[PDB]
């Protein structure tokens, strides 16, 4: 089964807004059956309100990755990416990935 070996940016980490979000997993990739959705859970000053962020999501040239792109820069906030990743006669795994943008 695949699971996710690292990401950029990186489970719980801090920093700039990222111009794409990159998964790579440790198995090659269905892409018609692979995919993910990108939340944003809380923003400054405001309670904690999960969101879908306009985001498009594709492979990468590697099969092993996952690239989701949001259609406008992401502003300060916590986010979530939650991936489904299915390789070949395997079942469906989920995980959550989140980070902060400052
Ligand atoms: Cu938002
Ligand atoms: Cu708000
Ligand atoms: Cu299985």
């Amino acid at each position: 089964h695949p699971k996710l070996v690292s990401s950029t940016p990186a489970e719980g980490s801090e920093g700039a807004a990222p111009a794409k979000i990159e998964l790579h997993f440790s198995e090659n990739l269905v892409t018609q059956f692979s995919g993910a959705k990108l939340v944003m859970t809380a923003m400054p000053g405001m309670e904690h309100s999960p969101m879908a962020v306009k985001a498009a999501v594709s492979g990468g040239g590697d099969p092993k990755t996952m690239v989701i792109t949001p259609a406008s820069p992401l502003t300060a906030g916590t986010y979530k990416v939650d991936w489904r990743a299915v390789s070949s006669d395997t079942h469906p795994i989920t995980g959550s990935v989140t980070f902060k943008v400052k």
